[PDB]
This record gives structure tokens, sequence and C-alpha cells, in this order.
């Protein structure tokens, strides 16, 4: 029922973005086809967490406080296809950052413009007679620039806008609350909220703590996957230390790291030699942060599952939306 | 008066995105002036056609409907800085289609989501107790979208979005319409009627007839200076022979050529080689097309002329603004 209720909400969505370039934008058969295609092709395929927690966000709170249930379903499919395609968006500008005018840049840059107006689009359209539509679009494109923020923060962490400085644990945090967080897990939640018209009923404070620690969890995971997970199991190949990313193996090394040690890490680390890789790969496996990434995450899980009880003192059916989003986590 | 008061008005939009980046978004200084010296680089410089637009229209009709003069003038200040971001956000993704990871093009596609985003957290701020905050975004980001719909228009107009056929005038204007007259003439009027409270007692169609026509006026000679005006006459190198751009000058040769010139002109349009882009210009020349520019521009003169009296004869300080608008161009 949510996977077939959310996948029916994509037909009705994109018939009417696509309708609407039609009959409104003056648009042709052949572009909107092409459209069409590439709608499919970047908002599709994925596991849809973000938008599907929405909904379950939607369902735990007309269970706990007919006509106002469907409403309701139907708003959140719509805000949950909103951060998809947000979603969407950042992952076209991110293929354009590491892939006569070359067209296909230039089209890779217009689908990026697209995917976030779509956004936008679609919330005006579906919410033109909601009360919330405001306080949702300016959260909404609130979250989209502390995203943007967090970017920023992420792309320049190894040098100084104008170096390893920055690679420290609180700063590790601040990339992840800024980069993921806000959108993959607090967005959610908030949305979730909105349609629901149960916004000022819950303790934003733990929400946004909450929001916080389980993109910290999930990042510290996906960190050491992309380490140590091999390329056919992890789904990709993991690159991280030839892009010098500030890391949790990369931070927390360096923390417990000896002097000669850090030489080693500095002078192997931001390279695509295959040694130098694997020279990084072999310090991390000596300091045991396979061992201490065990440590860290059972610690912040138990922040997790004790936040959630103080979510649910005032607000105990948000709260097992919470549960469920933790535990896919 | 009017441009100073636009320039003061950007050291308190700056001053507020800066210190909001310090003290909500955990901002290093070092990232502070780095995003100060960007948006410095990208909003300056220009000549603020745009911006300034919406305070005439302001001016206008505080004159023909003291606390609300100058509430509506700084608000029309702080849209005309709305439309000149949005400006520098679209130039920036221009330079992008055009120009280990290359920390160079993430900081550059990180500019233009910075710059868009700006134009929302400077309305959501400045307008936050406003009656027309959610209409303004809504329309502002319409706009915004029917602007990357035209982009998509112009890129492709030479290929078949999975090619002379779209080389056709009617294709021109709606290329011309979406791509720029909507944000570039139409939006800073618009705005200027919705600070200024008096959006519903205008003619939009009249209004929007205008826009369209004063940006097909300025893009026609725009498209002749690109070929003809030498660059340290025109201000940069013009490019769209070689960028085989459905340009005014392409479509008029293509209705008035002999079938082995049209073979001449297909065999030689879309290369960078200096005789082929000679051998445009030559047939352009052949065919007297700075002749025919000439009555063109004169025609649609004549319709904007007099199509402004439409508009003031229910809208009478409207007018006035889009008289000095259409002055300017
Ligand atoms: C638990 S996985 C998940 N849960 C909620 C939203 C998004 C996701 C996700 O797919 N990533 C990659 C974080
Ligand atoms: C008349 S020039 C102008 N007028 C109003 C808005 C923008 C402009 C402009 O600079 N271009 C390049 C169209």
């Amino acid at each position: 029922m949510p996977m077939q209720m959310f996948m029916q909400v994509y037909d009705e969505i994109q018939m009417f973005l696509l309708e609407e370039l039609e009959l409104k934008f003056d648009m042709d058969p052949n572009r909107v086809r092409y459209l069409r295609k590439m709608m499919d092709t970047t908002c599709l395929g994925g596991k849809y967490n973000r938008g599907l927690t929405v909904i379950d966000v939607a369902e735990s709170l007309l269970s706990l406080s007919g006509a106002r249930r469907k409403r309701v379903l139907h708003d959140a499919c719509v805000c949950g296809w909103m951060i998809e395609f947000l979603q969407a968006h950042y992952l076209v500008e991110d293929d354009i950052m590491d892939n006569h005018p070359d067209v296909t840049v230039q089209c890779a840059i217009n689908d990026g413009l697209l995917l976030k107006s779509w956004t936008h689009m679609m919330a005006m359209h579906f919410f033109a007679d909601r009360p919330f539509l405001q306080d949702l679009l300016c959260r909404f494109n609130r979250v989209d620039y502390t995203t943007a923020v967090g970017q920023l923060y992420d792309v320049t962490s190894m040098f100084d806008s104008n170096d390893f400085a920055e690679f420290t644990l609180s700063n590790y945090k601040r990339i992840v609350k800024y980069k993921t967080a806000y959108y993959t897990y607090l967005l959610p939640l908030v949305m979730g909220l909105i349609v629901s018209e149960a916004l000022p009923t819950v303790d934003m404070g733990v929400t946004e703590e909450l929001a916080m620690l389980m993109g910290e969890y999930f990042q510290v995971q996906d960190d050491v996957m992309d380490c140590f997970t091999p390329p056919e199991r992890l789904g990709k190949v993991g690159t991280d230390i030839q892009d010098a990313k500030c890391s949790w193996l990369a931070v927390t090394f360096l923390a417990k790291a000896s002097s000669a040690q850090v030489a080693e890490f500095k002078a192997n680390y931001g390279s695509g030699d295959s040694e130098k890789v694997a020279t990084v790969r072999r310090l991390y496996e000596e300091a045991d942060l396979q061992g201490d990434y065990v440590a860290y995450e059972a610690a912040v899980a138990e922040q997790v599952k004790e936040l959630i009880e103080k979510l649910r003192l005032c607000s105990p059916g948000f709260a097992a939306s919470v549960e469920t989003l933790w535990g896919k986590t």
C-alpha cells in the first residue's frame, strides 16, 4: 500500500508537470517525451526512504492526533516526491562536478534546474489551497539552502577557501548535519508534520537532535563501507581516500596516530595511486578503526534509542514513525 | 538617489545573509569572507536595469495610486536584488556550460546554488511580515522555471532531444520569450506591482505582451551586434554562428535564401573555422539583413509605442515606468 500509493502519485505528479509544459509553456511533444524520460531516469530507482518517511509520519498522526485522511495522505505523497525530486536534483549536480558547446553538459545543468523547479511547481499546484503552503515553501527552501552550505563545507574541507586543520570530529559532524541530515532525516519528518497539521505539537529540539544523530550514524557506516566494502558489494567504487574527504575514518585516525604515522598519512592521503590508497587502508587497519567504529555507532544508537522517549512523552504517534525511520538506519 | 539607494540595500542584504551564515549556519570567518567576495564578484558590476526597474515601478505608483513610502521603496530594493541575484545565478550556470575532483567546478556549481537560494533567504527575511510573501515566492519561482524551460528550447534548437527545422520566427520568439523576456522584462514590472500592492489593478495581458515585445526588440539587436559589432566594441567575442544559435539573422536568412544558398549556409553554419564563419557573415550581408533589421525593429517599436497606451487607459502611473523601461531598450 505505501509504495503502491507513492508510485501512483508519481504518475499523477508527472502527468500534471508534463501537461502543464505542453499546455502552458508551449512545449513540443519531442521535448515532453524527452523530459518524461529524464524525470524517470533521475527520480526513480532509489529506495524512496525520504519520500516514504513522509507517508509514514502522516499515517502515524492520523491514528493519534475519512475525507481528511485521503487529503493528508495525498499531500504526504506530493511532499515525498518533492524531497525525492530535490534528491534527484542534488545527484545531477554531483554528476556535473565529476563528469564547441557540449550539449550533454548543457542538458545536465538544465536537468538540475528543472528538477529543483519541479519541486516548487508540484507544491504550488497540489497545495494551492492549503494554509501551510507558505510555511511549507519556506522550510523547504531553508533546508535546500542548508544543504548547499553543507556541500560548501564538504568540498572545501581540505583547502583554504580563497590542509588537515579542519579534520576534526566537530567539523565532520557539521558537514554531515548540513550536507545530509537536514534534507535526508529532518525534512521528511517536518513535512509529514506539516501536512498532518501537527507541526507546533512536537519538541523540534529533540526532533532536530534525532535527525542529526541518525544522519551521523548512517554517514559513519557509509564512510567505513566506502573504504572497506569491495565495489561489487558496496554498489560503487569507494573513493574517499583518493578524494581527500573529511571522513570519519580520517578524523578518527588523526586523533590516535603517532607523529610519524600522521606524516605517513599526510604523505599518502588524497592520491589516486593504488599503493598510497592501500597505505591509507593499512594505517586505518593498524589503528583498529573498524573496532572503534562499532563502539561509536553503539554509543550513537544509545543516544538515539533514548532520545525518542523524550519525544514520545508529548508526541507519541510521531515517535513510532521516528522509530521506524531509525530502524531503517 | 535610485542607484545610491539600490547599493545601500545591497550592503544591508549582504550583511544580513553573511551574518545569518555566521550566526545560524556555523560558518567560519574564512568562508564568510570567501562568500562575500563571490557575492560581490557575481552580483555587482552590471547595469542593474532589472533591479532598478522595480524601484522605478514602485516610485511611479506611490505618486498615483510617508511610512508606506519608505517601506514600499525598501521592498522594491530587496526585490530588485532578488532579480539581480537570480541573474547572477544564471550567469554562473552559463559559465559552467562552457568552462581528481576539480574544486573550481565544484565551487562554481556551489556558487550557482547559493545565489539562487539567497533570493529565497532575502525574501523570507525582509518580507516575513508581508501579506504578499506567498504570492511573491510563487510568481518568482514560476518565472525562474520559465527561464529554465527557455534555456532548454535554446540549447536544443539544433538537434532532436533524445537540424534547421526549428529555425523559424515563431520558435525564435518562443526562445526569447521564455529564456529572457519573462525574467528580464516581465518580472521587474510584476515585482514592482506586488510591493506597491497594485498587482490586480493592471491589464496583465497587455503587460505580458509588452514585456515579450521589448525582450524581442532587445534580443534582435543583440543578435545583429553579436555578428557584426567587433569584439572590442561589443564587449565580447560574438559566437552565435560558431554555436549554431537559433538567432534572428539565421531564421530571417533561411526565409529569403535560395536553394543553393541554404546549402551553403547549412554547410558552413555551426563551425569554428574562420572562413566558414566569414562565409555566413557574407551570406547575411548579401541578403541585406542589416537593412531588414531596421524595419523589423521599427515595426516592433510601433507595437510597443502603441501598446503602452492601452496600458495607461486604466493604469496611468504604471505606463510611465514601462515607458522608461522601454526607453532604456
Ligand atoms: C535509513 S536509509 C534512509 N532513511 C531515510 C531517508 C533516507 C535514507 C537513505 O536512503 N540514505 C542514503 C540516508
Ligand atoms: C533596456 S536594457 C535592460 N532593461 C531592463 C532589464 C534588463 C536590461 C538588460 O540589461 N538587458 C541585457 C536586457
